[PDB]
């Protein structure tokens, strides 16, 4: 249902210099726009990016992209699959920059790869304005995994971009799914590169950019801190809803945890969930189930998980209402308190 458009500005490119793009399904009677950032890890040096180019080329190039994609989960146009925003204008932005959506660097005589994630988002927004986005009332920038961190890094820049283009009435909001990570100690030490070390190397290789207020706090050489949700979120002005499994599989991977569990690992896992829960305590719009999993919002069965009896599509609807005092029976802060994966019976089965 979503049709591919390669960017008209062919200077905004995937890693290999092929044009970036977006998949679009318009909904002509709607002023809601959902722009979804795909995830898919990252690469932080020539050797690891070369390997990714061999066996994950669609994440580095548009040369082999299909002409259409089916919208699923929050990108579905069927109310049965998407109770939240089924009638919205739907945009899926493929992740082909390997930079957690942070890069602003072209391929050149000094750069084998272009890392243009931050510029891809800006260019998609610019080109959509002529396709109906100029009439929008709400632009929800959503994303999963690396795309979820991409929301945190870019939501306020989209807001600033629309303001400077003369569209102050479009309300820009963010939905960060599975992009809220902890710069914690690994369970066993290995660069499965530790989260702190991975981002420090990548940001230099990508010429990565972070939100301005966060950059002003951490300053030169320390911008890697702004890739961590609990540090960047308090600096953001746009409303951001945070979805994060308490025992996220990507978090455990970078922590070198691989799953009978003995005391040391049991304590490690329980402490991880408690730390994640703590970082969400003052995030008013959040959905954090006690599950071992990764991503949720574009899965066809994303409607199934509940926290305290409330599904994610319901919580997002309650968030919409809150952005028109708490709402009777329409909660927006939903964080599990039970301390072990699958202590929530609605967790994905696998
Ligand atoms: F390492 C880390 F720091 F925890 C981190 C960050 Cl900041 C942002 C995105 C990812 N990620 C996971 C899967 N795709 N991207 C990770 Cl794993
Ligand atoms: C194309 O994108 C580049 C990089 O974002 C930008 O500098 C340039 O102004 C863009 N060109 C047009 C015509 O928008």
């Amino acid at each position: 249902d979503l049709r591919l458009h390669l960017l008209l500005n062919t200077s905004v490119t995937c890693n290999d210099g092929s044009p970036a793009g977006y998949y679009l399904k318009e909904s002509r009677g709607s002023r809601r726009w959902l722009l979804f950032l795909e995830g898919g890890w990252y690469c932080f040096n020539r050797e690891n990016c070369d390997s990714r180019y061999d066996t994950m080329r669609r994440l580095m190039s548009s040369r082999d992209w299909p002409r259409t994609r089916t919208g699923t989960g929050i990108l579905s146009s069927q109310p049965e699959e998407n109770p939240y925003w089924w009638n919205a204008n739907m945009v899926f932005i493929p992740y082909c920059s390997s930079d957690v959506w942070s890069g602003a660097s072209s391929k050149s005589e000094k750069n084998e790869y272009a890392f243009m994630g931050a510029l891809i988002i800006q260019e998609v927004v610019r080109e959509l304005l002529g396709r109906g986005l100029s009439g929008a009332k709400v632009l929800l920038l959503a994303g999963s995994s690396a795309g979820g961190t991409g929301v945190l890094l870019n939501v306020d820049r989209v807001a600033e971009q629309l303001e400077k283009l003369g569209y102050p009435a479009i309300q820009v909001r963010g939905l960060a799914d599975s992009g809220w990570f902890l710069d914690n100690k690994q369970y066993r030490h290995t660069c499965t590169c530790a989260p702190t070390e991975a981002i420090r190397r990548g940001i230099r290789y990508w010429n990565g950019v972070v939100p301005e207020r966060c950059r002003r706090q951490f300053q030169e050489g320390e911008e890697w801190n702004c890739f961590f949700g609990y540090k960047v979120y308090p600096t953001l002005r746009s409303p951001v809803f945070v979805v994060q499994w308490l025992f996220d599989e990507a978090q455990l991977t970078v922590d070198n945890v691989h799953l009978p569990v003995q005391e040391g690992l049991r304590l490690y896992i329980q402490n991880l969930g408690r730390e994640l829960r703590h970082t969400l305590k003052d995030v008013p719009a959040s959905f954090a189930p006690a599950c071992l999993s990764h991503e949720i919002i574009i899965r066809s069965h994303w409607t199934d998980v509940q926290v305290k009896g409330t599904s994610l599509p319901r919580a997002l609807h309650c968030w919409d209402r809150s952005l028109h005092t708490p709402l009777k029976g329409c909660p927006v802060h939903l964080v599990d308190s039970c301390p072990w994966p699958h202590c929530n019976p609605s967790c994905p089965t696998g």
